[PDB]
C-alpha cells in the first residue's frame, strides 16, 4: 500500500511524462527491446526491427508506446484502486500475448530509467522509490490475476 505522500511523488513525475507521451513511450520500448531482446520477440508487429535506428524510425512502435503509457497512466491515477483497469490488461497479456510477469519487471526497469533520464529534478531517490513501489503494486496485482488463470508459472 503506497502512502498518499508516495502517490503524490509518483503522480508529480507522471504529469511531466504526459507532456510528451510519445517520446517517452519510444524511449521506454527501445530500452526494453535493447536490454531484453526476448521481449521484442513477443511482438510480431516489431520483430523486423534489427537496429536502434530502425526502432526510432518506426511510427507504429511510437504509436504502441503511446498505447502502453496511456494505459499505465490511467492505472497510476487510480492510486491502487485499479481493479477495473488491470482485469482486461492481465487477461490479454496472460492468455493472448503470452507475456511473463518477469517481462513486466523488465519494462518497469525501463520506465524508471527513462523517467530518471528525462526528469531528474522530479525523480530524486524519494520519487524513484515511490515509483518502484507503484510499479511493484501493478506487478503484484497482475501476477494474482495470472495465477487465477493458470499463468503465474
Ligand atoms: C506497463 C506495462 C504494460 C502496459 C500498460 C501494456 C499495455 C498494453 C495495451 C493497452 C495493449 C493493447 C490492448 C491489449 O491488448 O490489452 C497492449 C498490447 C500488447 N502488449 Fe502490452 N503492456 C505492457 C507491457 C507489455 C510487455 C512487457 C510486453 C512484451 C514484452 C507486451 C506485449 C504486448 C503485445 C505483444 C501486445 C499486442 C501488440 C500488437 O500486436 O498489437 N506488453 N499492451
Amino acid at each position: 500500500v503506497l502512502s498518499e505522500g508516495e502517490w503524490q511523488l509518483v503522480l508529480h513525475v507522471w504529469a511531466k511524462v504526459e507532456a510528451d507521451v510519445a517520446g517517452h513511450g519510444q524511449d521506454i520500448l527501445i530500452r526494453l527491446f535493447k536490454s531484453h531482446p526476448e521481449t521484442l520477440e513477443k511482438f510480431d508487429r516489431f520483430k523486423h526491427l534489427k537496429t536502434e535506428a530502425e526502432m526510432k524510425a518506426s511510427e507504429d512502435l511510437k504509436k504502441h508506446g503511446v498505447t502502453v503509457l496511456t494505459a499505465l497512466g490511467a492505472i497510476l491515477k487510480k492510486k491502487g484502486h485499479h481493479e477495473a483497469e488491470l482485469k482486461p490488461l492481465a487477461q490479454s497479456h496472460a492468455t493472448k500475448h503470452k507475456i511473463p510477469i518477469k517481462y513486466l519487471e523488465f519494462i518497469s526497469e525501463a520506465i524508471i530509467h527513462v523517467l530518471h533520464s528525462r526528469h531528474p529534478g522530479d525523480f530524486g531517490a524519494d520519487a524513484q522509490g515511490a515509483m518502484n513501489k507503484a510499479l511493484e503494486l501493478f506487478r503484484k496485482d497482475i501476477a494474482a490475476k495470472y495465477k487465477e488463470l493458470g499463468y503465474q508459472g
